[PDB]
């Protein structure tokens, strides 16, 4: 019933009891673990999810059973009974957004969960308005390199009406230009979105790091195209501390990781456009974004600059180049005074988070395969920590691409 | 479409479906409410069903499913359980079973090799001395002076009302772990308990960082007896670095042969409590886990200081740098000594090929992602980007409680 969770570096044993609060099914069954899969394969429903959330909210401020609690439950019940739905008070929304981050099993950065600026953009009626909110989000979150976590929340979904959607997966993304000679200039993860932009009338560039426009969509309307003011988008040229040739690669990355394709669910209400940003862990850029084969794929180029043996795997040329690239990202962001965390500091902070959550709730939902970094796994403490994975609401969820 | 798990490779974009998982009879630790996949250790009627199942598997493998000999073997096994409460496997059944157990092992990245496994039948063994002889032969055969060969030696099965054959050590080769009076550990901390068990049983202990442990061997209903391995049987590789000349002076070494000996081999409900097996190392096992784990030899800081790295800050990536050079030293020295080894890139590539083989051969392959992905350079290898389905097929290797 209650899972025995062991740390194999220290011998420590905990027991997760938070998992009992899980109301949603994951992809595993006793016959097969599907834990490594990236994506997933009436009115009393909503009402019970609403009651549960309001109950959480009032417990958070230590006022359970009180008359403000009991009254808020009836407001929620009266509205659902008459309209099939209801609305969150802003304070509740602020709470809900923090819990969704706190509950995100794949996020290594949750030590920060209580510090989150929440912009209420539920009074949005057009793509143009959505653009203003996004520009402001970016300005606030970027704060000249002293990054600050933020989320902007657009109107929730409503029955028989199209969704508010940001078509881009992140607020800032580099273009992917498919050359007709088989290759791709720019970021191959972004080929499809780049093509959507062009079809919607964007005039494309031809660099490896062309910042994409935002395609914003208000309900049942064609998406509209907005170019982000170049001064809003802070970027960091990459250079290496000892390899003077590194900067000559023209490599660079943007400061702000702002995810915009996820759906935020609070108390049974769904928010299809709710972009959020924190700051980068260095490996995201250094390992995944630049070294992944289906991305910028720079491993070989850097290895040759380093004059390593490329002819054989046993010279570990890949491992060596990757370390230097990650070092270039850390150095450069620190040089440009932009908030960034290395994977050792991050994982160490995540262990402290686990301990805080253990005392606070009796567990912490965590997805080992995502929490463990993409290089130097067992060299971080999270590797040796067993983790229980489950779904708590409020939550961030994936949703289909709107096209 | 298909009512089976869909499996994606995110590098290549390719999709497969796992139908093999339908063959699983034993439940794992996960439920719809929570995934426990990262957890390291989570009657004649029952026997007969497992026995019938394995006999069906065996006859399938030789393409005689539904045949007269198949049905006679079924009747033969049932009648044997009917009078003894257990049954016995034929030689070729044991060979097929042992190989299928390796094939079925979700955590093993080396399964491309699964059909080339030398199976030594040792079901005649009747003493601890004789266990020693068999073990020595295994080591000689498998070590083959550096040109390593996969092998398993299978000792008599669990019998009703008779003690188990057990090998107390977790591997046939392991370094002593000597607990110091100043709290620390000399040698391998992983092996503190078995070292103390060896001493309690009469072994005169050394005081090195790399003292090879004696074997504690247990024949049925008898106390374990102690056997020292003749040193020439135990191939070691001194560690040096291709370009960093000082690395040799660290005096580090590792043994050639990884030979796991505490696992239980299960076949058709028959349980072989002693069935040590061995292949060859993947370099990250030695270079990353055994030598760099904090709770193992923990040499990361030593090496980083020799490399003159800034160890006062995480963001210098000193751990990452030292780790790479240690791994490189493992590879270089094993190659120089001409002792079979595989780096984590070559291994993971070979595992992708294996997944493709098994997709065609069996409609899928049970695989534990957290264990298949290597402990350094994870996403630099192709398996990181490969979704995997994990489940228990039988025949299997299983963990078993320690004899004491
Ligand atoms: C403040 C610093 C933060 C750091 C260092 C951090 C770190 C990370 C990293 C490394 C990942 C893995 C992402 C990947 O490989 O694609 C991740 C995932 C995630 N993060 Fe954070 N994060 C931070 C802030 C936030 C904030 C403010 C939110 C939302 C309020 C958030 C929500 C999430 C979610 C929902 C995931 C999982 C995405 C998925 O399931 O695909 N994070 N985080
Ligand atoms: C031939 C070369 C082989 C290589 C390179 C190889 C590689 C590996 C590696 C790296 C692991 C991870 C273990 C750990 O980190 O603790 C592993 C696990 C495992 N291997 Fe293989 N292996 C090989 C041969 C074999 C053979 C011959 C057998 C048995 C007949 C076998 C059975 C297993 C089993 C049962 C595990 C899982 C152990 C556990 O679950 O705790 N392997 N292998
Ligand atoms: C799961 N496939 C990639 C994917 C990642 C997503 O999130 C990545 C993500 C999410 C939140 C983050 C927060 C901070 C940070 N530095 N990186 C972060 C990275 C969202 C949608 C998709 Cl489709
Ligand atoms: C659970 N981790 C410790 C443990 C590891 C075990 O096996 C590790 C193992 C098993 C087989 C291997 C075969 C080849 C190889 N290179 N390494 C191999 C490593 C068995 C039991 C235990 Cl208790
Ligand atoms: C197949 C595998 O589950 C997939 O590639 C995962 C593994 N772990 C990850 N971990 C993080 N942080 N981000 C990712 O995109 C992934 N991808
Ligand atoms: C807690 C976690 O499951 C544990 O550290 C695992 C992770 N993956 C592993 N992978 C391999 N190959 N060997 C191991 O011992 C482990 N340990
Ligand atoms: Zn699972």
């Amino acid at each position: 019933k209650f899972p025995r969770v062991k740390n194999w570096e220290l011998g420590s044993i905990t027991y997760d009891t938070l998992c009992a609060q899980s109301q949603q099914d994951g992809p595993c069954t006793p016959r097969r673990c599907l834990g490594s899969l990236v994506l997933p394969r009436p009115a009393e429903q909503l009402l019970s999810q609403a009651r549960d959330f309001i109950n959480q909210y009032y417990s958070s401020i230590k006022r359970s059973g009180s008359q403000a609690h009991e009254e808020r439950l009836q407001e929620v019940e009266a509205e659902v009974a008459s309209t099939g739905t209801y609305h969150l008070r802003e304070s509740e929304l602020v709470f809900g957004a923090k819990q969704a981050w706190r509950n995100a099993p794949r996020c290594v950065g949750r030590i920060q969960w209580g510090k989150l600026q929440v912009f209420d953009a539920r009074d949005c009626s057009s793509a143009q308005e959505m653009f203003t909110y996004i520009c402001n989000h970016i300005k606030y979150a970027t704060n000249r390199g002293n990054l600050r976590s933020a989320i902007t929340v657009f109107p929730q979904r409503a029955p028989g009406r199209g969704d508010f959607r940001i078509w881009n997966s992140q607020l800032v993304r580099y273009a992917g230009y498919r050359q007709q000679d088989g290759s791709v200039r720019g970021d191959p993860a972004n080929v499809e979105i780049t093509e959507l932009c062009i079809q919607h009338g964007w005039t494309p560039g031809n660099g490896r790091f062309d910042v994409l426009p935002l395609l914003l969509q208000a309900p049942d309307e064609a998406p509209e195209l907005f170019v982000l003011p170049p001064e809003l988008v802070l970027e960091v040229p990459l250079e290496h501390p000892t390899l003077e040739w590194f900067a000559a690669l023209g490599l660079r990355w943007y400061a702000l990781p702002a995810v915009s394709n996820m759906l935020l669910e609070i108390g049974g209400l769904e928010f299809s456009a709710a972009p959020f940003s924190g700051w980068y862990m260095s490996t995201e850029i250094g390992t995944r974004n630049l070294c992944d084969p289906h991305r910028y794929n720079i491993l070989e180029d850097v290895a040759v600059c380093m004059d390593l043996d490329t002819r054989t795997t046993s010279s570990l040329w890949k491992d060596k180049a990757a370390v230097e690239i990650n070092l270039a990202v850390l150095h450069s962001f620190q040089l440009a005074k932009v908030t960034i965390v290395d994977h050792h500091a991050a994982t160490v902070s995540f262990m402290k988070h686990l301990d805080n959550e253990q005392k606070a709730r009796g567990g912490c939902p965590a997805d080992w395969a995502w929490i463990v970094p993409p290089i130097s796994g067992s060299l971080t403490p999270v590797f040796h920590q067993e983790m229980v994975n489950y779904i708590l609401s409020p939550a961030f969820r994936y949703q289909p691409d709107p096209w």
